[PDB]
């Protein structure tokens, strides 16, 4: 019958001052037949009411999906709280209970590295600037690139990849016109993440 | 009832001589009511039957999951041939026909670039060596390093990220003692994809 499934608030809005971040449960294969979903939000066991229950659009698979949202503490998910979603529909002969939190196991400080363009790129109209953060843990993060203050349109970041030594590394590139490269124009990798001091650190990178 | 998944070759497969590609298809949730189930290969419509029905191991929650394996042309992957699988069961009402090729629209050759650790790294025992790959279609690639005609252990790569323009890119991380790296050793990075010559290409990496 019904499957439930369950999302993690983004790793800015966990980092940053004054944002909202966002647990999500999201239930998928509800019929026309057993359609009246409910649900209910616990913290570290003890029940919450603060949350938002999204009224159900239907599908293109003829189901119904129903999406309820519960802001949280960013100091709350950072101190690691649990936070169960209970379900209730007909169509299950139980409850369905899904449990999230932050990725458990030691944090690790991101290393942040920037990367010039590599000298046989320098003969294509646009460049690519590139910046490699690893050693982190949890894999929950936030990159991005800006220029004088201001943030960049056309920059590309992967994945959190495991490394070998179970932490976390990914890599951002930044693509710019030739001219603003050589022109000495500075850029910079803005790193978000908890083992960071004041969760925020920056790398620059320009000519030489 | 029974959900069918379906799987492509390997990249490496399809792109170096005398490899053994193969397109998998992958049956779960069978009960053991109805946990008889039957496959029927088809290549671009027409049907062949050099297929490889592995028999049902159980699992661990009480359903069956069996595994056809179609092994394939190189050349017949790499010219669009369709492949469908099609499979038979009694929970279902009708049998599921899931089909699978290699990706359409224009192949793009891949621009591969090396990257030299940033200046920072070169303070820890280790250093991260980097390979650039950019600008290809479709996403299947390989990317292996290696150092005097031998391959390398301790390497990560990213998945394939879809860029601004619709192609592909992807990095590759190479760690090596740091050592390694100021006695001036060389290292390479293999790249095979569709779009290269002989599909293969190779961009070294030293000290300077
Ligand atoms: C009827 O249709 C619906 C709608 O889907 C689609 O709608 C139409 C219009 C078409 O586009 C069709 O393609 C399709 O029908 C179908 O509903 C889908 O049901 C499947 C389950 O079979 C769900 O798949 C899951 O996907 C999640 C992650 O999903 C996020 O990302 C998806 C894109 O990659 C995106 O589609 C989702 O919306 C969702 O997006 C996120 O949403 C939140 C909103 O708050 C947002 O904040 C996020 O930023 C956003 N992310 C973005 C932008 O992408 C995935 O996690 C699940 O994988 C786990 O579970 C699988 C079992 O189903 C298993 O195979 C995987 O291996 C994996 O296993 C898990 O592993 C983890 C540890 O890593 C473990 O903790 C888990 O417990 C474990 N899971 C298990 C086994 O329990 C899963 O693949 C889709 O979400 C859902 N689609 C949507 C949009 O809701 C439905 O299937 C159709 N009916 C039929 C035919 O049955
Ligand atoms: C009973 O158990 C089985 C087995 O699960 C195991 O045991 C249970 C108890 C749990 O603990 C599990 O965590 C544990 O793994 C369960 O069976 C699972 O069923 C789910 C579907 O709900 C399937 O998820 C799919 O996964 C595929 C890709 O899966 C590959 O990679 C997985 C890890 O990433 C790996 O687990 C798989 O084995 C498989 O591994 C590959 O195997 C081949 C073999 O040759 C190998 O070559 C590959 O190298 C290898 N790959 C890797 C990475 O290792 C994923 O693609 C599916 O996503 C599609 O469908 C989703 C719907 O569930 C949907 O949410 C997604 O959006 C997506 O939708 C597709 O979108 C694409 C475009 O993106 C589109 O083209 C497709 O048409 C569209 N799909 C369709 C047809 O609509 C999906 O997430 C698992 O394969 C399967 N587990 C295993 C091990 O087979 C089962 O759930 C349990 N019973 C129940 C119901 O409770």
């Amino acid at each position: 019958g019904p499957s439930v499934f369950l999302f993690p608030p983004k790793p800015k809005d966990t980092l940053m001052a004054s944002r909202t971040p966002e647990v999500t449960c999201v239930v998928v294969d509800v019929s026309h037949e057993d359609p009246e979903v409910k649900f209910n939000w616990y913290v570290d066991g003890v029940e919450v009411h603060n949350a938002k229950t999204k009224p159900r659009e239907e599908q293109y698979n003829s189901t119904y999906r129903v999406v309820s949202v519960l802001t949280v503490l960013h100091q709350d998910w950072l101190n690691g709280k649990e936070y169960k979603c209970k379900v209730s529909n007909k169509a299950l002969p139980a409850p369905i209970e899904k449990t999230i939190s932050k990725a458990k196991g030691q944090p690790r400080e991101p290393q942040v590295y920037t990367l010039p363009p590599s000298r046989d790129e320098l003969t294509k109209n646009q460049v690519s600037l590139t910046c490699l953060v690893k050693g982190f843990y949890p894999s929950d993060i936030a990159v991005e690139w800006e220029s004088n203050g201001q943030p960049e349109n056309n920059y590309k970041t992967t994945p959190p990849v495991l490394d070998s030594d179970g932490s976390f590394f990914l890599y951002s590139k930044l693509t710019v016109d030739k001219s603003r490269w050589q022109q000495g124009n500075v850029f910079s990798c803005s790193v978000m993440h908890e083992a960071l001091h004041n969760h925020y650190t920056q790398k620059s990178l320009s000519l030489s």
